[PDB]
């Protein structure tokens, strides 16, 4: 399965923001909140927000910080791209390990979506290609997380701001840039055409031949050169020869080379599943990257 | 649309490692109790056939090995509910959350937290097959992790896994040791008896698509629960019963399709396909959310 991590870790960080009539989710680690800069928009600053001038009104005490029934007294602020960062009197004592990351299109990480402060359900994802995520996010859910655990480490790769027309979701790393071309301007903006994450689908092959399913291999190989040019006709990523090294380990392991591999993906794709499934999906999944295939 | 599951942190306080001789796996540790599967007291042989009741007269509180992360917990006393082992220890679990222990129903669905030597190693959303396995990802050492939903800070602890069937499903207890479906913790050929759709599932999920503006399935037709029935018998689908009818009601006044209209709409995908179109971007007709589940959801 696609799991997501175990998600005490951050729900130990969540805490509520609010700043006038608007009210988001803020990531507290040691003596910081960080959460998005729209905080400080109203209504009418959404179309064309000028966030110098929003922030520079502001004093500490309209920051309103919220963890559990405690209020958090807030001693400090400053804006780092598009996140908002707290300096607030008390270090959290439920702080884990930590580290800040950026993450690449095809990366995976766990999403626990907040309202107010409070957790109300974890899901695994992707970065997609067009640096959008497929999240599950509703109003009051900005400032929400993604992130990887490892050994006993958080990294934080993702906070949640903004959704896009075909019900995509945008925002940033925890140093507020975002992932694509978006800003946080509710203004007209728009994911590019998403595509397959085609290292990701092999990957996922590699570890049903782990598993123990060899039906859809054939006696073909292909050049990476005609792989691509069959695989972009299905809206499938290019795969680079970075891909190929990094499916070397999996390759190995399955006595499979790549391009064999990437011959059984061409014919997955001419053929569809005749109404077999592939570890228990009847889609191409590409939700689960080589590192996580070898990981479980 | 995502298979979200709940969060997992009043859990992950709970999870020990909890070793018999050559045999380890995880255990439940609430207040001075640590529940685990029974079959911890059984060597590889014994799991063969075993006879529970002459095993655990043969062991003392000093062949079980219980560690919280580095802490060791001393076992001050032993018992067997059914099929769990209860190991009362020395220290009371500061951790505990407010909890329950629930048994549930085929169709229903909880949050799994896979664990291994004690340790959570992922969570991920499930359901009670109407065949009563559950299609879970569980690897050696995985047994004692549970499955539990979540009510305002009380933890309803459903499931506690014990074991894999041949076609890679999986079969467990509740936190009574009370197996679900009709499997034995003895290691010796069972097998998943055919599975049925989650009906009633299904139909919350076309809830949700139409919620989510997903609506080419509708159509003009109504039907009855008897003409629907009939054709969910031909399509290995649970019957609809009038129970699951008013549940799905507050989905079906949030959209404006009633119910038996929303059936119409199944039966139509069932008898005739999709004509290659997806529903949530999905191939398949998807029967692990329940219409609490889309509520929730698609509320917050
Ligand atoms: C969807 C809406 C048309 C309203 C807008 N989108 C676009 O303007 C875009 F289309 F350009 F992206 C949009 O998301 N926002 C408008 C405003 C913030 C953001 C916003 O409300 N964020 C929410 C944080 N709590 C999470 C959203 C709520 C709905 N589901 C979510 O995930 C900012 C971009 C500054
Ligand atoms: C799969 C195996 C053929 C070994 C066997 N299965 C059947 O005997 C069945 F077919 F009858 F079910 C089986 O699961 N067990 C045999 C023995 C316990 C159980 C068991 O090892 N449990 C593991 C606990 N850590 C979890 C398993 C490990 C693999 N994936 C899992 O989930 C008991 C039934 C007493």
């Amino acid at each position: 399965r696609k799991m997501a991590f175990p998600s005490g870790k951050v729900e130990g960080c969540m805490v509520q923001v609010t700043c006038g009539t608007t009210t988001l989710n803020g990531l507290w680690l040691d003596d910081v909140v960080y959460c998005p800069r729209h905080v400080i928009c109203t209504s009418e600053d959404m179309l064309n927000p000028n966030y110098e001038d929003l922030l520079i009104r502001k004093s500490n005490h309209n920051f309103l910080v919220q963890a559990g029934n405690v209020q958090l007294r807030v001693i400090g602020h400053s804006m780092q791209n598009c996140v908002l960062k707290l300096k607030v009197d008390t270090a959290n004592p439920k702080t884990p390990k930590y580290k800040f990351v950026r993450i690449q299109p095809g990366q995976t990480f766990s999403v626990l979506a907040c309202y107010n402060g409070s957790p109300s359900g974890v899901y695994q994802c992707a970065m997609r290609p067009n640096f959008t995520i497929k999240g599950s996010f509703l109003n009051g859910s900005c400032g929400s997380v993604g992130f990887n655990i490892d050994y006993d480490c958080v990294s934080f790769c993702y906070m949640h701001h903004m959704e896009l027309p075909t019900g995509v979701h945008a925002g940033t790393d925890l140093e507020g840039n975002f992932y694509g071309p978006f800003v946080d301007r509710q203004t007209a903006q728009a994911a590019g055409t998403d595509t397959t994450i085609t290292v990701n689908v092999l990957a996922w092959l590699y570890a049903a031949v782990i598993n123990g399913d060899r039906w859809f291999l054939n006696r073909f190989t292909t050049t990476l050169n005609d792989f691509n040019l069959v695989a972009m006709k299905y809206n499938y990523e290019p795969l680079t020869q970075d891909h190929v090294d990094i499916l070397g380990p999996l390759s190995a392991q399955t006595g499979i080379a790549v391009l064999d591999m990437c011959a059984s993906l061409k014919e997955l794709l001419q053929n569809g599943m005749n109404g077999r499934t592939i570890l228990g999906s009847a889609l191409l999944e590409d939700e689960f990257t080589p590192f996580d295939v070898v990981r479980q």
